[PDB]
């Protein structure tokens, strides 16, 4: 297999998808995991980002279907601002979750930061604080999940990230990853099919997504992408490398 | 190959080990990871528990060797109390370059107070247990990120991956130096390292007998193999624990 074919197989990306069928398959994936684990539903942090907007809508459709089939399921969407968006609100209006919680993480993040800066006698850098915030957001989702018997839906470990590009803050841990196999642009296709407000979804992502979707791309573009894939979960390696690099050049 | 032999292989547990050889093997593992990642050392939460006590000493030995060989490495041990006799004894045995006392109470209570107010309910003991474990990991990763260090983990022990003696938290870490060792073998390494007896002294004996390739009663093997099949394996049990506690609450 060409390296491109190996990558696609490893990331489960398909060259051509059927949006309606993708939504069907992923809503089923969610419904099946609920049944297998005995969970009462899902919880997800809604940031206004494309991934959580799509994953959130899929979760709402899933619990509605479960209830329609005579089962018990609930979806709790949680907004996790640090002090202070309209994108998040717009996403919540699209998702229409059973419960929408506004949980400011500032008092927790600041208590940690204040303790850290006092005990270690140094200031937390923007990058490391970025990871603290991401982790505190996960603490919040897992606390809600644990208190309500829900599964935490994750949006990290996206195809592009595993490849080595566009890495996110945080460790990416979650109970389920319903968007596995989709590129950023394919996700855009699902959101369109779901009727989301276009504003919710409107090397580069296009070049990278062309490559991941098995399309033909310039030799140099392929070289750059395969170069990073070979240097390398692959995603975790890039998260650690980023932390080390920022510390080094700080 | 029996199921028992398959499980031993999958978990990398050896029927017989040589404490000195294991120590050298695991110290080399730590040193090699440092070189491959370009990190400046390690950070580890010291609880007073056997796993972190052993992993911490191996970390200190690793950085001393790296420095002795002309390299740069540092080991930072951190005590994370929530509002530590065994932890103090452990720190004394480990003799780390830096020992930090970081009380997590102000962070855990800030979260708890916010949670109870916004969701209008009390955090159960089990769920607060996970909150504390995660906050302890936030601290270690914040220290690691700020110092260019790797976070050493002690979760995903052989016994846990099999489905027994599950721990709080998600078990995420940068490196797992104790992979393959049973709790019993861990004690052996500690004695070889000269640790204070107070630091290392289905049941663990039945389970470790099985994982070590010893012949055990059919019913014992039956129970162990049953859980191993009902499933990361460890993560499944963490989730199951959270769901069961919520249910029986």
């Amino acid at each position: 297999m060409t390296l491109q074919e190996q990558i696609m197989k490893a990331l489960h990306v398909q060259p051509v998808i059927d949006p309606k069928a993708e939504i069907r398959k992923r809503v089923d994936f969610l419904k099946d995991y609920v049944k297998k684990t005995g969970a009462k539903g899902f919880v997800l942090g809604i940031s206004g980002g494309q991934d959580s907007t799509l994953a959130g809508r899929l979760a709402q459709l899933a619990v509605e279907e479960i209830r329609n089939e005579g089962g018990n399921a609930t979806f709790i969407a949680v907004r996790l601002p640090y002090k202070v968006e309209d994108d998040a609100q717009l996403a919540l209006q699209f998702i229409q979750a059973d419960q929408s919680v506004a949980f400011d993480i500032a008092s927790t993040v600041d208590a940690f930061s204040n303790q850290y800066e006092n005990l270690l006698d140094e200031s937390l850098t923007d990058f490391n604080k970025g990871n603290v915030k991401a982790r505190i957001r996960m603490v919040t989702q897992y606390a809600i999940g644990g208190q309500k018997g829900l599964l935490v839906i994750g949006t990290d470990h996206a195809a592009e990230a595993v490849t080595g590009f566009f890495t996110k803050f945080g460790d990416g841990g979650a109970d389920l990853l319903p968007l596995t196999g989709l590129t950023k642009r394919q996700g855009r296709a699902l959101l369109q099919e779901l009727g989301a407000d276009e504003r919710l979804y409107l090397i580069t992502y296009d070049q990278l997504d062309d490559y991941l979707e098995g399309k033909t791309v310039p030799a140099d573009v392929a070289e750059k992408i395969e170069k990073r894939y070979t240097v390398s979960m692959f995603d975790d390696w890039w998260k650690l490398a980023a932390a080390l690099e920022h510390h080094h050049h700080h």
